[PDB]
């Protein structure tokens, strides 16, 4: 069994998309090292969209919650660069 | 199917109840525009109670989580005006 998540983030920051993506790449690098993370990948939609897409697979639902307690996650969060526009969760076995 | 939530907030701030409610009215206005929000309404109990009641209906549980990632929600949160005293969730179809 695995917990799948696909989410689209709306960028509310006015910073450069490249600068923003660097933060997401660092986050991606650190969260892939989390024990409960099967996969985590972030990438930008077309520049004009000002959106970022997330592909995630976790060992379970708790892994997602644990993820948000990690300092590397909270560090990006404190920057208030985005907010979730839509998200779809699914348990796949 | 819909996700219903009724919550009672305890005001821990010492600010004027009217001032506090204005913040909740702005929040109410913005969250009703969220895609996943069917209804969201906030109102104060009797002044002496120092409590605020919330009536909420969402498309689903994820909509609630998405709600807390929105900047308009976090803005009120950062003010530390309340804490949840009690809350009851229910899925109704």
């Amino acid at each position: 069994s695995m917990h799948y998540i696909t989410a689209c983030l709306k960028i509310i920051s006015d910073k450069d998309l490249n600068e923003i993506m660097k933060e997401f790449k660092k986050l991606e690098e650190e969260t892939n090292k989390e024990e409960g993370c099967i996969t985590f990948h972030a990438y930008p939609l077309e520049p004009s969209e000002r959106k970022i897409m997330l592909w995630e697979i976790w060992e379970n639902e708790e892994a997602v919650k644990i993820h948000f307690t990690k300092k590397h996650t909270i560090d990006v969060q404190k920057q208030e660069l985005t907010e979730v526009e839509w998200l779809m969760k699914s348990n796949v076995n």
